RNA sequence: GGUCUCUCUGGUUAGACCAGAUCUGAGCCGAAAAGCUCUCUGGCUAACUAGGGAACC
């Protein structure tokens, strides 16, 4: 999770239930 | 003439490597902000291998 981009996916994938 | 020493190309395998994918790939954890592990695709890096070239004897 160390790329910034994973965090992007991590939250919108979280956003997302 | 010999030799993978270097280098490039193809291939195989791997990788606490770089990107993207649940704006519809999946699991784990927390009360929550978050965190952890994957899978798929492109690339990179390393090992090994054949071949071209170079280098050395």
């Amino acid at each position: 999770g160390i790329s910034y981009g994973r965090k992007k996916r991590r939250q919108r994938r979280r956003a997302h239930q």
